């Protein structure tokens, strides 16, 4: 174990390139380990790669490097931070996954998500499809990525952000939805739930091709005297 755990860190610092500062990572990789601390921050180290990780950790921090792949993920981490490297792909998810931030790489497909999984937000990436959503799901932000379709949304989701996406078609809007970022998609119509929703709600549909029937649609039901459904915004030209 931490015996020969340093054995693999140590191995792995000599080979790092001139840039990566593999150096002060076998530092904090080491002080994690040695007091047990929950969490391990490498971020802003050019790292390239990384070696298996502190078992014990809960947070993981890891931003703003170089990494294309990561390296099997501690089983019980809660949250992950791999912002702005060059991801293509990910590890597969422990349960115990409670925020999952991979915004600005480049991944195209995800792996199965924990059911205890509550924020996630893998904007900026390839997403050209989504797993099945996680019932405890929270927040949803896909934006920027290359999705047309989007699977059936959980009870508890409050957030959403599908911004600059393919999206032909929106399935129905659970009612607890509050923020929902829908822009710059190929939407035409939109589901019957979005009236539905609470009133102090909003929808941001600007940047859609909404047909014109659904406009006057929308214009007549939320001029009405007693609708008490949410805001919601639009563009034209």
């Amino acid at each position: 174990c931490n015996e020969y755990y340093l054995k693999v860190w140590s191995e792995w610092e000599k080979n790092g390139t001139p840039g990566e500062q593999r150096n002060i990572a076998f530092n904090r990789l080491k002080i994690c380990l040695q007091n047990q601390e929950a969490e391990l921050n490498l971020s802003e180290l050019d790292l390239k790669t990384l070696p298996d990780l502190p078992p014990q950790i809960t947070t993981l921090e890891i931003r703003k490097n170089l990494l294309t792949h990561l390296p099997d993920l501690p089983p019980m981490l809660k949250v992950i931070h791999a912002q702005f490297n060059q991801l293509e792909s990910l590890p597969a998810l422990p349960e115990t996954l409670e925020e999952l931030n991979a915004g600005d790489n480049k991944i195209k497909e995800l792996p199965f998500l924990p059911e205890n999984l509550t924020h996630l937000r893998v904007h900026n990436n390839r997403l050209h499809i989504l797993p099945l959503l996680p019932p405890e799901l929270k927040l949803l932000v896909v934006s920027g990525n290359r999705l047309d379709s989007i699977p059936p949304f959980p009870d508890k989701l409050e957030g959403l952000a599908l911004a600059n996406n393919f999206i032909e078609q929106l399935p129905e809007l659970p009612f607890s939805m509050n923020r929902a970022v829908l822009m710059n998609n190929n939407l035409t119509t939109l589901p019957e739930s979005v009236l539905r929703l609470a009133q102090n709600a909003f929808v941001n549909v600007a940047g859609n091709p909404l047909s014109g029937h659904t406009m006057r649609t929308l214009q007549q039901i939320t001029t009405g005297p007693d609708y008490s459904g949410p805001r919601i915004f639009f563009s034209m030209g």
